[PDB]
């Protein structure tokens, strides 16, 4: 299992421990405050009232958590996944990132704490 | 596992099929967007700007998510506990509750949809 | 979990810490080798050329490892139960017992190893 | 998951659809009766009394269920494995083999019927 905190203004993203296998099931639970640049913050499922203007991942809102699995394409978290699979043919190590527009996490601030572990299969 | 809607306006709560039973682990991860009042509406965080006036959960912000176990007094899910033991002598049937003040549910719109299950040990 | 030895002439039986409630998954493995008083020893499936002669488990050879779970009647555990659900209104703590017939216990001999173990559920 | 039959007289062994990764844990429960050759069936845990002539697997006795993971050597099965972790570099598809010494599966009978699944991690 894996415990870390994903910095908002981190637009590299934060790489885990956990490594997506194909069959694996997961779950995520995503806590805490953040902010893509006003001094309201919000929680991991974002601002939904902020509109999308180049986000990594069109499927969140703006500030939401989101995360790569391998070279993977952006897969939203938001809250949490509650034994989760993947996608066919989705499966490497898992990178947790702040939903932002490139470019811009300078401005963003607080950091969501993330729990990740491998369940049953 | 139990997977269902807790509706804000719902003061008496809602019931699961989940009974918490003396050394059980379990994982809940809620989502969703809702409101105490105003046309703004929170996660399951709730709104950390609004000030406590008499939260049937003290230990967390107004409209967050929480939760009773048979008798026990409120405690705080918000976005999810992750492989979760409770305190001792706590033990029944979970109840999920949107976080308000007593009497002032009616204005209440919005839900969280939660999944709650039971882990390994 | 739980882990600990169940003696071939323990005629009670060996209590565990495990509390079965409804719902529960388990998981049981047991290894080990033991004697109903021959010299040979069998292994947690017992003797499957031995007559049963008045067996506390009629459904398992003797020599066979067995359980009661709360005042159930014996249910057959040999060499383990993977993923394993209890037929309804069978609840309360797990006992592991050596299967032999009652008032013959005293000549038995060696003891079986077992881990069991709560499942996602 | 993964269930089914491991016959003694396969050489080769039971290919299974189980893939251990790296950090995996693994529960295996091994039921079911087997020959080497003798009329005398053995369970999972084999023959405790015969001898070892150039067994597959020199650390479990003859007649016991084993295993290879990957390219790995075999590894002792039995009647199961418990929430198990492998050792540093093994990793691969699972493949069970009945413990017999190579050349001499052709007057084997019977079978293994074998639970595995992947655990919490
Ligand atoms: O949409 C993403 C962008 O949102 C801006 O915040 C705004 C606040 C109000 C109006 C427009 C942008 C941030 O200042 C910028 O860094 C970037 O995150
Ligand atoms: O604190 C809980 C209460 O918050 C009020 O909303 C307010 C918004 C701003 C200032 C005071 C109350 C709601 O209107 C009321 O129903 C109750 O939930
Ligand atoms: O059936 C259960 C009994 O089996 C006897 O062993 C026998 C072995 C061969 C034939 C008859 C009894 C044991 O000596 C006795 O203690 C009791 O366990
Ligand atoms: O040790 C492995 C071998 O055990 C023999 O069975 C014996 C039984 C008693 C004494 C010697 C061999 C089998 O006949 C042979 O196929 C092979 O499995
Ligand atoms: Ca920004
Ligand atoms: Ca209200
Ligand atoms: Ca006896
Ligand atoms: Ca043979």
């Amino acid at each position: 299992a894996w415990k870390g905190e994903v910095l908002a203004n981190n637009e590299a993203g934060q790489v885990t421990s956990i490594i997506y296998n194909p069959g694996d099931v997961i779950t995520i639970v995503a806590a805490g405050w953040a902010s893509y640049g006003p001094t309201q913050k919000w929680g991991p499922q974002g601002d939904r009232e902020h509109p999308d203007q180049g986000l990594i991942c069109h499927d969140a809102f703006c500030g939401a958590l989101v995360m790569k699995i391998g070279n993977s394409g952006t897969i939203p978290v938001n809250t949490g996944l509650f034994r989760w699979v993947a996608p066919n043919n989705v499966q490497g190590a898992i990178t947790l990132i702040y939903n932002d527009v490139p470019g811009t996490y300078g401005n963003n601030s607080g950091s969501f704490s993330v729990n990740i572990g491998k369940d049953q299969s």
